[PDB]
């Protein structure tokens, strides 16, 4: 008696087919990660820049409050908290705020230096008494730490004409505000001059502020505002800075050095002394699956995101522990057979063929890389609004995609299991032309008797129908 | 002598199906997921009826059109339909800033509360209230005005500095709408403002804009050689705005109190209102189906299948519809396979039940599973674009155009995929119930090949239902030969 | 013992393609689907040149660049190429407003008739038309100034109030241009317009903007400390433009009326224009394909194949070539793909069953063009430019590229993997079923031997084996033991 079946094991292993749900399978794999460390780690070996309570324009313009910030050059990513509401401290619009969050996010690492020195640039000016008590530190008022408040000096505010010529080699960011105060007396006592004007001018930037008098509400105590500015100098260019008052002069300014793969995140995790390649607001991922459901957001190399619950594809065979039954006793290969030993060459074929359909499913999906989310102003819902349809729209072909396929191939490789355990049994059925029975269960009955070595021919393929049809019965 | 054979079942079905390799198969059965039918109706959403401006545009509506005025008393809808000779706005010439960006914003507004942020009467004692009156703007054969703004004017030959404050008290997002007046000539700039070099300065919390009234010679529009610019801003909850003006102000005469929602838009349709109630609505009409995908139109509000540019999404259900194993058999009506009966005490045709029942829990699923992967399309909503936009206009019908396009390859390259995968399932399902009947009749019966089996011996009912069944005794009919 | 075999084609086909299970399968048959040939030159489309601007860039070409007098006779062009190195753009310095926006409508113009708004010598009897000569747009070794547009300054120490209109009669978009210079010292400002304080104003029926020139220290541009800012509008049929300026006016000397057409564009390419027509054209070079996908760029004008990144797109049509079931595939076969062997006392041969091979040829060129129908051609795509305050634009705009073309190639990979691997296994299926067919004749009159040969015990001549291959083979006649 030699019979012909499949393999069978302990698995609770369930995947979903098109025809047929839930079917407990031998071998699977996991095509989806749902596991992170829940840590911010370092990306590249460099460590990321952790902003805390304070937001992009804190940080840059010098807010009092992120001057541990000021002592950072690079880093492999930006970091957000939640509760980020140290910027600006002295009410007033970021002109192109969000447009400077752009730039910032494909900047690696900046070097920041005093374009003009506070004691040296503005001897006709008063340097002091540029302190507001929105921007109060340590109980006493101060300032930014990157903008100098420039006021008239004895009771007089010369015209002021300064000039930088970028020999940094980089691309320099200026920052520079404009004030405007809340009364006509307050502007004298100020700046002197009524009506002034502000002009900053380079190659490529030409823009004139004119300051505004006007009753405005109290935002954190003050009825005037600032009206925050930023360029880019491109290297050589020179910028000049006209102004008869109401300036706020630009104290620092950043060298930039560009870089690829960083960005900006929101994340409430904790950073940590860990390296990754994947990094998301939620925590990090070390993984080669293709598809993940951590999170939308991600820097570096990391699996693309889905909606899905569950993807599992089918590596093994049906688990029928009960051809109509799998032989749980035969662990040595998939197909086999009784009477139980396992055909390892058949098997092989099976393995290779398999492997190579996880493989093309894994060489399809590319690696995602970064993506950071946008920001936009109060009169940019349109673009948001389109922003969110590209996400969306995206994320939801490719979640259809991800599933779609793996109920596909589930069915697929299925039917490759089946098809070529009935051609093993086939095979026999040739090689035995009326030596053995054909009992129908996967099982033939030998009308002769067979040794083992009888039994290994018939396996290797070399049997020989004559040697045994001498031994003809009833 | 007795014979059974195996085949499949055949009715009378014109349904036709398309596959990869070959098209306009004929089926036994079939489900189309493509919906193609509407009311044509503007029916009520959730219950709520939609608003709908009628002659009017959105600019008309929000600033208080005369024209408009049955639409000042509307407090809730469910979508906002705009019809296509919707003229009726900005009847002063002028530009309306920022406009298809509060476009934007009512599109997420579900309700809104108008109420009189200043009273013409109270706020202002010291201007003419009387005087605001323009030829563009006539109503009933008068001179008229916007009825949500206020035009003041020089009162007594005096125009004394104006500031006048607002506190935020309705808890919710206030729309603030003002204008800015801009002269022809001088002479008519002092005749309607005492002071010629004027100025209006609206403060917030979170605005701060300056606007100075510019006189230059202009072509009429509307019989009006004078302009008027019309903004607007959104005040939070507890903020304070400030109207400073010198002249040339179009004060702030009422507001609204915004309620923001979920599935809401505008939309552009030519059909009527009518008393009816649906989950689904078009520019051409609404949607009552639980299909996956319409061909209908691509703009929806509410729950609404997918819009796709396919003209026909059938799936096969059923086997080929071939009548005269070399046809299917008319006859058997009771299942897709099934077996003949000929032991000459009763000829039958019949159905093997639990062939045909796993077959349709398999085809079940199959239909299911793709219902299930297609998503049910949310409220879909179009964008305007001024003629400064055209790169944002663009690029938004990149998104829409390029989404389209390939859902429409998607839903029509899985039904081909799988109609030709469901016909190979049959055909492997009678093949498999026709090897299951020779396996149990081993020796007893002839095998024709034609998918019948001749039998060597007689076959009783009891005989011919042990096969079907599957407890056949080969044995108590071996001997007979 | 008189023989029949059953087996496939083969021939010297080194083609391979691959599938979901195995790589680099050799086939007898394939076809490519994806074009990577292009001729390389510039076309004609529809028989209309293209409008190849040089060393020139759009704001020059609009503004009457001196280096662009070549294009000032361009009436008509099916689509816009522009050169790496086409510098030659607004030479006195300032900004161009709404520059990328004015591209964008360009590419939606088909054809423009330009013609002289505003007469030099007629239109301003008040001002002076000849001072307007600058450094920066020299000619010839000579100052001068755009083609297209007057430089305004004072007559006679005298700059009066400025009142010009004009209306539409060409019942077309009219394209006006026009620029507002900004001096850098006030010296300079009364210098050509004896008025210190000055304005510009250009009101329409669609539009209405006032300039108000400023003066300040700016670094020297071309070694010119001013600057003058250019700006355009559309002026609608019917409707009536008025200029009015007391000072720093640009004016504009001739206007465009445009006629719009579709699928034009604006592309950048370094191929050279050649007397050739296509339907389909590249920065690299015009397509001639019916293929569904290309490779060559993304890039295209007119009626194109759709742009992937896949290397290559084989599907096959043919089968297995395994030269030497049957352990080879018989290269002596070369009627069909599906065919018998046979060995009689009177000679040997390879035929082929035509009836089973139409069938799969059929069905596999049904397949090949249902595929390539659901490929749509692509249409005019062209790139879109943003200036240094739309980066978020710019992403945007590029994610939407990268993220189309990502599911495209997706697509398209992923679909002949899927049907190759269907047409391999369907091939499987035609030659077992044939296989059966000649076993089910020979019910006991022959031997299996399991090569997918079968051994005649009887003898079967060659109009007896024609019998098998038709089908119509008589067991009883040949109904002997031979044992
Ligand atoms: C960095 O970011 C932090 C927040 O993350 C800022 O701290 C906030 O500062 C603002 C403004 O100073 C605070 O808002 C104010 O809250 C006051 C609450 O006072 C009550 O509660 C405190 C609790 O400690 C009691 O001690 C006190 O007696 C009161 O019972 C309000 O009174 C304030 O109103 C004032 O301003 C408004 C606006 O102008 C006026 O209209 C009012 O009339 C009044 O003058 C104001 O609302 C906020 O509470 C602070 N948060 C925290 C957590 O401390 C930092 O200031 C910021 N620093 C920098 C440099 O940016
Ligand atoms: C059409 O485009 C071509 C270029 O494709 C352009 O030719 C270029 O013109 C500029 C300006 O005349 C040249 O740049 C100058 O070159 C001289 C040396 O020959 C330098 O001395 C100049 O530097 C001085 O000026 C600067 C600006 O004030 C100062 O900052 C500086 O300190 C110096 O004082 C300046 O670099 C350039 O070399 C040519 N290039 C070529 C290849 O000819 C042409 O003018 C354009 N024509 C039109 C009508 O637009
Ligand atoms: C609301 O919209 C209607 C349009 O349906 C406005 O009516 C239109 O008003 C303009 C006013 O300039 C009319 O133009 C004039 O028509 C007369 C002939 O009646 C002609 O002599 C003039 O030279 C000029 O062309 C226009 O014809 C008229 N159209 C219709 C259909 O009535 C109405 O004024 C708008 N009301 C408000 C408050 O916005
Ligand atoms: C800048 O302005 C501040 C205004 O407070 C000046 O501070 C005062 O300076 C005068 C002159 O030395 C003293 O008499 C006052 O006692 C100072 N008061 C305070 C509170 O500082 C400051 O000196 C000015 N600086 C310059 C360089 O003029
Ligand atoms: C036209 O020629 C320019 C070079 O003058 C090409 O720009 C270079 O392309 C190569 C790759 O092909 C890059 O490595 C260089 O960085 C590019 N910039 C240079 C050399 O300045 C440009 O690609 C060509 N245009 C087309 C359509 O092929
Ligand atoms: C595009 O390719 C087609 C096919 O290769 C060309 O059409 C053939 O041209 C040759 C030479 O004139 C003729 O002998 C054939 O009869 C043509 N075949 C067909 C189907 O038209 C066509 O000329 C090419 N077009 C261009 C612009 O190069
Ligand atoms: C399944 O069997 C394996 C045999 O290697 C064993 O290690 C594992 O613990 C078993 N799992 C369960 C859930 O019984
Ligand atoms: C088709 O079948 C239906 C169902 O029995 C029947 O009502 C109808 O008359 C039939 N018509 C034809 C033309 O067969
Ligand atoms: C399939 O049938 C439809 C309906 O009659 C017809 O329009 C179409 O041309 C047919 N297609 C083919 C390939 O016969
Ligand atoms: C406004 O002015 C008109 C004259 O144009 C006058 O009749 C009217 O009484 C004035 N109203 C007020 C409130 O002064
Ligand atoms: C939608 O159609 C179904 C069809 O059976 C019907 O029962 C249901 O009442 C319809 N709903 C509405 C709101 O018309
Ligand atoms: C195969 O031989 C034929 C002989 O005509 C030749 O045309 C063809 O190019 C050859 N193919 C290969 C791949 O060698
Ligand atoms: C198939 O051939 C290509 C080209 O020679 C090669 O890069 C690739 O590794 C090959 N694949 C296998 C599985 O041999
Ligand atoms: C314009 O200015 C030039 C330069 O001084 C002078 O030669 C010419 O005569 C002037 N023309 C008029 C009409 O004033
Ligand atoms: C083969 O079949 C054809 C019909 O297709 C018939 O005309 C011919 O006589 C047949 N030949 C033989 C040898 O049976």
């Amino acid at each position: 008696t030699i019979c012909i079946g499949y393999h069978a094991n302990n698995s609770t292993d369930t995947v979903d087919t098109v025809l047929e749900k839930n079917v407990t399978v031998t071998h699977s794999v996991n095509l989806l990660e749902d596991s992170h460390n829940g840590k911010l780690c370092k990306l590249k070996g460099i460590a990321p820049l952790q902003l805390g309570k304070c937001n992009i324009a804190g940080w840059l313009l010098g807010n009092p409050e992120c001057e541990s910030l000021l002592s950072a050059r690079s880093w492999s990513y930006i970091v957000e908290t939640p509760n980020s509401e140290n910027g600006t401290c002295y009410p007033g619009d970021f002109i192109d705020y969000e447009e400077l969050r752009e730039q910032l996010s494909s900047v690696s690492s900046f070097e920041r230096f005093e374009i003009f020195p506070k004691e040296s640039s503005w001897p006709n000016h008063n340097t002091t008494k540029g302190v507001t008590a929105a921007c109060s530190h340590a109980g006493k008022s101060s300032f930014y730490r990157n903008l100098l408040w420039l006021t008239k000096k004895g009771g007089s505010y010369p015209k002021l004409s300064k000039s930088y010529v970028n020999n940094k080699g980089k691309e320099v960011l200026v920052l520079w505000g404009v004030h405007h105060p809340s009364t006509s007396t307050d502007q004298q006592s100020l700046y002197q001059n009524e009506n002034a004007y502000v002009s900053v001018v380079s190659s490529n930037y030409n823009r004139r502020f004119t300051p505004e008098i006007a009753e405005r509400p109290k935002v954190r105590g003050q009825a005037g505002r600032m009206n925050y500015y930023w360029t880019l100098l491109e290297p050589g260019d020179t910028i000049i800075f006209e102004a008869t008052g109401n300036l706020i002069a630009p104290w620092y300014a950043f060298a930039l050095s560009r870089g690829s793969g960083s960005g900006i995140i929101t994340s409430n995790a904790s950073m940590h002394e860990c390296n990754t390649k994947c990094q998301t607001p939620q925590g990090a991922i070390n993984s080669s699956l293709p598809f993940q459901n951590i999170h939308p957001v991600t820097i570096g190399e990391c699996p693309k995101y889905v909606r899905s619950t569950k993807l599992r594809m089918v590596t093994g065979l049906r688990n029928i522990p009960s051809i109509e039954g799998g032989w749980t006793g035969m662990i040595d290969g998939w197909y086999g057979y009784h009477h139980y030993a396992a055909d390892q060459k058949s098997t092989q074929n099976a393995i290779n063929g398999i492997t190579n359909k996880v493989n093309s499913v894994i060489e399809k999906m590319n690696t995602q890389f970064t993506a950071v989310g946008k920001e936009f102003n109060n009169l940019e819902k349109r673009m948001e609004n389109l922003n969110k349809k590209v996400d969306d729209g995206f994320l939801d072909i490719w979640t259809y995609n991800a599933e779609l396929l793996v109920l596909l191939e589930n069915e697929r490789t299925l039917d490759f299991h089946d098809s070529n355990v009935k051609n093993l049994y086939e095979k026999v059925k040739s090689q035995l032309r009326n030596n053995a029975k054909e009992i129908g269960n996967g099982c033939f009955e030998f009308y002769h008797k067979c040794d083992n070595e009888c039994m290994e021919s018939v396996k290797n393929g070399t049997y020989d129908y004559p040697k045994y049809s001498e031994e003809s019965k009833l």
